């Protein structure tokens, strides 16, 4: 079973779905309008069955309450405050991150915030500076969608399809539709300006394993791109790519992604330690 529950945080009411697997906690952060109900394979599968599997709504997404402060909220930086806030209530320090497309750059802010961190997978996600945003996405009109605030009836279902792909569910267009469309303009807004720490740059300096998994056919990342990015301490030395899968491999070709993840985490938790 899905032990699911609510936490009053600083940023709002979040939703918390937790896995009953006895094991080393593993954090699940979703991505752009989404909710921890994605993962759906890894809380109900092995991975779950094994980890303590944790899957939130991010504030405005999901069964979490739109932030207090939008202001406040709904940027990279301060939903990897969230996340710690949340992870600081959960009495868990150590956890290894997975985070999927903003969901690994709020990762990717957290390594500051959760020094504990035992490792941070990240999937559909490009470390990049602002700077460098055409060199880490694909051009394209579900692209623009990423930061607009009002989705038609059309842009809701265009956007399921293309961040959640293969097989698309009724269900995605409830997930997708609820999200505080303030939300994505305030995001990608502060983005492009700056505000948080420059993710080039923290992901080459990082000493915690960082592990890249992404499917061959997503239509948003660069792929050669991301193969080239300068990572301090990359997972078994390589970024990963996963044939006939998309955006979201973890659903698209759940036991090829669970692969990754299962060993990913038994490397960041169950191997001796030395410095
Ligand atoms: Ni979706």
């Amino acid at each position: 079973t899905i032990n699911y529950h609510e936490l009053e945080t600083s940023h709002g009411r979040i939703a918390v779905r937790e896995s009953e697997g006895e094991g080393a906690p593993l954090l699940m952060i979703h991505g752009n309008s989404s909710s921890g109900a994605i993962f759906a394979p890894q809380l109900e599968g092995e991975i779950g069955k094994k980890w303590r599997v944790i899957a939130p709504d991010l504030p405005g997404h999901g069964k979490s309450t739109d932030a207090i402060d939008p202001d406040r909220s709904y940027s990279m930086e301060g939903y990897a405050d969230a996340m710690t806030e949340v992870m600081q209530q959960l009495g868990i320090a150590d956890a290894v991150v997975f985070g999927w497309s903003l969901g690994g750059h709020i990762g990717i802010e957290m390594i500051a915030r959760y020094p504990e961190m035992r490792g941070l997978m990240i999937t559909g996600t490009p470390p990049v500076a602002r700077e460098e945003v055409g060199q880490g996405f694909k051009s394209g009109p579900d692209m623009a969608l990423a930061g607009q605030e009002i989705f038609s009836e059309r842009d809701v279902e265009s956007y399921a399809r293309s961040t959640c792909g293969e097989p698309f569910e009724a269900s995605l267009l409830d997930i997708v539709a609820r999200t505080d469309g303030r939300a994505r303009r305030i995001m990608f807004e502060k983005f492009g300006s700056g505000t948080g720490g420059n993710q080039r740059d923290i992901v080459a300096e990082a000493q915690l394993p960082i592990a890249v998994v992404n499917g061959r056919d997503g239509p948003f990342v660069e792929l050669d791109f991301v193969s080239k990015v300068k990572f301090g301490n990359l997972w078994e030395g390589k970024t990963h790519v996963i044939d006939n899968a998309g955006h979201a491999p973890f659903r698209e070709a759940p036991a090829e992604f669970d692969a990754y993840l299962a060993r990913f985490i038994r490397d960041c938790t169950q191997l001796e330690h030395h410095h």
